[PDB]
This record gives structure tokens, C-alpha cells and sequence, in this order.
């Protein structure tokens, strides 16, 4: 069906975001932000819905996502959290921008 086909395209995108090709700028998004470890004691006051690629992978593997839009909402939530919390001149924001470029251009090629 169409939903399964579109979810395969999403899974392809997810595999690419986690691939060695993008590791130089994708790595801050591989696991949940460890606020305590990074000394970010305001992170969970500012970010109400944390998201990261390991959580997206778990949800895909668990068949949590019912459509491509639900998958895209979680990937974009992850980038939005980064843009909300971090100063715009921080390296992690430059890395988010680069990984979101990879995501948006491939997401746009979604099969209809
Ligand atoms: C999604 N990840 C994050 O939002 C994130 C934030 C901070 C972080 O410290 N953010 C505070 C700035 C100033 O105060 C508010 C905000 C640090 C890191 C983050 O992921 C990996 C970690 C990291 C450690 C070493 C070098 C790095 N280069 C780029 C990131 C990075």
C-alpha cells in the first residue's frame, strides 16, 4: 500500500541520517540529550518534548509511525528543540541545519 511505501522511504531517510556519510554533523542527534552530563540544568524546562534519532529508530522498529507525516513531525521536533535551546552561533545549530538539509531534500522525494 501507499502508507507502507511512504514509510519505507522514511526508513531509508532514517538509515541515511544514521550512516557514516553524515556522522560528522549527525552525531549530536544519535541519542537523547543527556542534560545532567552536559550541565544543561534548564534543558527539560525549555524542551517539553525531547526527541533524537535513536527514539525515531525505536518508534519505526516498533511500527509506532502510522504515516510519513508522523515520522517527519518527530524528525522536525528534534531539529526545532535544537533551534529553541541552543544559541544560533553554536556548532550544534550549524550541524542541525546541515542534517535538516539532508532530511528535507530527501523527504521532498517522497513517492506519491
Ligand atoms: C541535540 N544536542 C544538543 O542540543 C547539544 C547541546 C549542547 C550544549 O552544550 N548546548 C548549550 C549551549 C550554550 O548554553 C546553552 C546551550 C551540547 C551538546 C549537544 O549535543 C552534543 C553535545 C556536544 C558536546 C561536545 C561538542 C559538541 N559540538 C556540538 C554539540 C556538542
Amino acid at each position: 500500500g501507499k502508507l507502507s511505501e511512504q514509510l519505507k522511504h522514511c526508513n531509508g531517510i532514517l538509515k541515511e541520517l544514521l550512516s557514516k556519510k553524515h556522522a560528522a554533523y549527525a552525531w549530536p542527534f544519535y541519542k537523547p540529550v543527556d542534560a545532567s552530563a552536559l550541565g544543561l540544568h534548564d534543558y527539560h524546562d525549555i524542551i517539553k518534548h525531547p526527541m533524537d534519532l535513536s527514539t525515531v529508530k525505536r518508534k519505526m522498529e516498533n511500527r509506532d509511525y502510522r504515516d510519513a507525516q508522523e515520522f517527519a513531525a518527530d524528525v522536525r521536533l528534534m531539529f526545532s528543540n535544537c533551534y529553541k535551546y541552543n544559541p544560533p552561533d553554536h556548532d550544534v545549530v550549524a550541524m542541525a541545519r546541515k542534517l535538516q538539509d539532508v532530511f528535507e531534500f530527501r523527504y521532498a522525494k517522497m513517492p506519491d
